[PDB]
């Protein structure tokens, strides 16, 4: 059907009264084959580097070049105020790979595959028209599945620039029929030996009484560093605005007129910078209109090992492309089947394929025995105490002493990649 | 380069000075190679058919269903209204593939590659998801080079849905650089035994001075069909600085004549064509509803054979080293790459020759319209379609800018000509070299 037919459609109407009163497991809930995707969860681990040249350029910034790798500001204080402001611009250049990215190629946001545990997406940035970046590749792997989690590493190695992260989230529909999203979890990028802490914000989905579901993000996200800067990301919504503030420590924060660079606009388009109060004076700082995503390689299908997502939902796929309700239970059948099989040769053959590339770390202050905790110098503490956030479990940006904080009962696991067990891997390859 | 640095750049204000002293035409004016588009004027024949399902739709259409094939209205009055509406909405929905896909792609309009003379370019749309569809082909031949010509067509033959046009342009800087394009040429749609005359608009490129190209529609565009029935597309820019583009009102008429008095619109339709249109029946102006959201459905690209399978001729094979040089921004190598070129297609064209192959006119031909043709020239048969079709629009049939009416001051120029390029079926039928 047409799209302006499917909000009246009996199948949309139907759908609308499924969750109406929902409960239970909304990955399992049916819905109309126009309004699903083909596109798992695991890939959108990609989203986080699909401007390459955004992604490594802090690791282009030194002290003897720092002033010429400042567009919006020739004067910059310091390397770490310029790299902090490309930090930030690269952020902000993830937004609109991450949450309009279905809207571009599907025509709406649309109900993802839900991964199934131990699958697997692979690719690189060949990064070809400039020899100076080298390949970057992206690992992403479905750690669980009883929730969804993904964990992911996203690394290149020529420039000393490294990524690594999990998502997951808690959903729930509202009384107009928007979805409530919390995100859980963060993101570590490490430039050459200075970090940074990334966290994603809350957001709901709009549009799903008229059959055109889109992402609106709310909320905060923090970028905290090393170096002690802090950028501090709002978002409202007049589509998509935020504003971001960048402080030269996390203290700071609580005092907006403290801000060195304050940038504000449409993540999904146009934002100016203007540096200190000078509001008459602000510069383009990102257009995400004038730079178009580069979408990484991803190996050819038939070349693709069981476990690789798109070779292991290719007939599910197929089977959503033309519409047949039927053929889309039969498929997920068989793939459940075959990744049962498949499992049981992993075992066999010694890999730990749950915990494939990445190993769960408990961060409670007093961990269980036989637990894995972290190293001495652990990045993660050290940047979450810099901030104030919490190291607990709680949604995404929280910080110690909010009321997702202050729960007992709540753990403090969170996935870690490990490179050595990447540079081991004996079954996949790029 | 980032492009916030493109504007006060050594090569923009260089590039910004070679207009003004710009005599040649814009193929001369070296650009920047940051302000280069490694896709050919051949190519932009595809932006006519990107929504296969648009494409074919009216020939899905007949006196036993038009109702049920008319989303916005199930009352609609006839089944050759309903083909016009949505011959229209087809019509509307080319227009973000062939006005937007480089701000896209590329992040800005660019200056794309100027065709070689004999240039190719050919492809399908297989429709593999859609049996009762059948493959569309798509053929685009550069007709000239001095000026730039593209012919081309798009045809389906299990729906006897077919589509020839040809498109070429004047352009010209204004003092402040904006450079305003003027259309030539124009497009026949066939469903079945029906036909439909499709004018492109005039437009200017904005945006130079910031070096960030961009497509600004203006005037009208018009389709008029056999069944009598014309449609007439306004486009504006209004709002820029609100963020608004791409605005358009279209308005559908029982004939020509009606459509001298705006208030005898049997439809009205009004929107964005990049983005959300509605549309009113009648003046019925407190409801409407939606007629077409670019948003959607994505463009599908069509089916192109492997490059190391392409003919020498074959737009993508014939400026890949081309190409490879522009998307690493590497001045000489662009330049000692087109010197190759001209080279390569020097000699290929005497092998086509030696074969007794035509290569210039290789599947259209040029037919003089005039009243007095050129001695020698091919002229127009018995029941020519753009002659019936250019008279119910009172459309002048010389060279004048593409929707110029008769008595119009572009119809007066003296000494124009009226030659206009036709596909002939039988040419690709009996190709020599090129398949799909
Ligand atoms: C049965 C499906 C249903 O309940 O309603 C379907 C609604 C029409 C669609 C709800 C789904 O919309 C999807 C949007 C997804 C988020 C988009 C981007 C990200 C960023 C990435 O870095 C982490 C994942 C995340 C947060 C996606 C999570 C899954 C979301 C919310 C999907 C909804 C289930
Ligand atoms: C030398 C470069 C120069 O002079 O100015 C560079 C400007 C920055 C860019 C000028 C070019 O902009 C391109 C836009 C092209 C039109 C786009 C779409 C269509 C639709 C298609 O169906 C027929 C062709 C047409 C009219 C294109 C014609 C060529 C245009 C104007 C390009 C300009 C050279």
């Amino acid at each position: 059907m047409d799209p302006s037919q499917y909000a009246s459609s009996s199948s949309w109407t139907s759908f609308l009264k499924s969750i109406a009163s929902f409960n239970g497991d909304l990955s399992s809930l049916s819905a109309p084959p126009f309004i699903l995707s083909p596109i798992s969860l695991t890939e959108f681990s990609q989203y986080w580097a699909e401007h390459p040249e955004l992604f490594l350029e802090p690791s282009f910034i030194n002290d003897d070049n720092y002033k010429e790798h400042c567009l919006i500001d020739p004067e910059v204080e310091s390397p770490e105020l310029a790299r902090m402001l490309a930090v930030t611009k690269w952020f902000i250049s993830t937004l609109k790979s991450q949450y309009c990215s279905r809207n571009e190629s599907l025509g709406s946001e649309k109900k993802p595959l839900n991964p199934f545990l131990g699958e697997l997406f692979v690719g690189k940035w060949e990064n070809k028209e400039h020899p100076e970046f080298g390949e970057t590749v992206l690992l992403s792997e479905q750690v669980s599945h009883h929730p969804p989690v993904t964990a992911f590493s996203i690394f290149n190695d020529k420039n000393k620039v490294k990524l690594q992260g999990y998502n997951q989230i808690k959903a729930s529909f509202t009384k107009s029929l928007m979805l409530t999203v919390k995100q859980f979890g963060h993101t570590m990028l490490d430039i050459k030996d200075e970090s940074y802490l990334v966290t994603p914000p809350p957001l709901h989905i709009e549009g799903i009484l008229v059959a055109s579901p889109f992402v609106e993000l709310e909320g905060k996200s923090y970028i905290q560093s090393s170096t002690g800067l802090l950028c501090v990301i709002e978002f409202s919504g007049k589509k998509n605005s935020f504003k971001a503030r960048i402080y030269k420590d996390s203290k700071d924060s609580k005092d907006k007129e403290k801000a060195l660079y304050t940038i504000s606009g449409q993540w999904s388009g146009s934002s100016k910078i203007i540096k200190a109060n000078k509001k008459e004076e602000s510069r383009l700082f990102y257009d995400a209109a004038r730079i178009p995503a580069e979408h990484l390689n991803v190996k050819p299908l038939e070349e693709q090992h069981p476990l690789e997502s798109r070779k292991a939902w290719y007939d599910v796929a197929g089977a959503i492309k033309l519409g047949d309700f039927n053929l889309i239970a039969k498929t997920k059948t068989e793939l459940e089947e075959t990744q049962r099989e498949l499992r049981k040769e992993e075992e066999a053959k010694g890999i730990s394929w749950q915990r494939r590339w990445f190993k769960d770390f408990d961060y409670s202050v007093t961990p269980e025995e036989g637990a894995l905790v972290p190293e001495k110098d652990d990045t993660f503490l050290k940047l979450a105490s810099a901030l104030n956030l919490s190291t607990k479990n709680a949604p995404s940006g929280t910080l110690v002493g909010d009321k997702e904080d202050r729960k007992e009962d709540l753990s403090s696991i969170h996935w870690r990649f490990q490179r050595e067990l990447w540079d081991e891997e004996k079954e996949i390859v790029l």
